[PDB]
């Protein structure tokens, strides 16, 4: 009876990174704009991964083998999409890596943090994903590895994310990040500004990096 069905579940951030995520979506920061270079980089690693693998097994490039990361502002929906042909995620993987394992670079940085350190050193603890909060109310990671289905990770924050399987727009190979942005940082859906911060903080990604201006007609 009905169109679809699917199975949502949801699961507790580890304690560390519910902390964490607190302290970015809530506290002031005056460049907050980094986190367009640190989910850049994130797709970078995960481009770099499966170039190395394609490296022995071409056959690892059958689901695409452009290598590249797409940025797409939409200003109607108030969202900044970072889209890569990156290696992706299992379920395991978007279960295991964004959320309930604390890598000691969780509570590393937080304590750099207090000891005077600047959150644009948010990469070099291996967490720079969860600076999208700086400007995001919600994030929601849609993710297709090799030889897996596609799924959908979501978090507001506030504790919980949920996984379940995406069937919307089928992705060759990779992972969207989309930003659901806080109501004051729609600055980063114009062209200007996304420009401006690749330019300085992205010039020596080597990956293409192209922009898409996204407007429904
Ligand atoms: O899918 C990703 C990925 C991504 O491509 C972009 C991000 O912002 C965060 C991620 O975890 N990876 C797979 C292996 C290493 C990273």
């Amino acid at each position: 009876q009905p169109m679809e069905e699917e199975e949502v579940e949801t699961f507790a951030f580890q304690a560390e990174i519910a902390q964490l995520m607190s302290l970015i979506i809530n506290t002031f920061y005056s460049n907050k704009e980094i986190f367009l270079r640190e989910l850049i980089s994130n797709s970078s690693d995960a481009l770099d991964k499966i170039r190395y693998e394609s490296l022995t097994d071409p056959s690892k490039l059958d689901s695409g083998k452009e290598l590249h990361i797409n940025l797409i502002p939409n200003k109607q929906d108030r969202t900044l999409t970072i889209v890569d042909t990156g290696i992706g995620m299992t379920k395991a993987d978007l279960i295991n890596n964004l959320g309930t394992i604390a890598k000691s670079g969780t509570k590393a940085f937080m304590e750099a943090l207090q000891a005077g350190a600047d959150i644009s050193m948010i990469g070099q603890f291996g967490v720079g994903f969860y600076s999208a909060y700086l400007v995001a109310e919600k994030v929601t990671v849609i993710t297709k590895h090799n030889d897996d289905e596609q799924y959908a990770w979501e978090s507001s924050a506030g504790g919980s994310f949920t996984v379940r399987t995406d069937t919307g727009e089928p992705m060759g190979r990779g992972t969207k990040v989309i930003l659901h942005l806080k109501e004051d940082q729609t600055e980063y859906l114009e062209e200007r500004r996304i420009k401006e911060i690749v330019k300085k903080h992205s010039q020596f990604i080597g990956y293409p990096i192209t922009l898409f201006v996204e407007k429904e007609l």
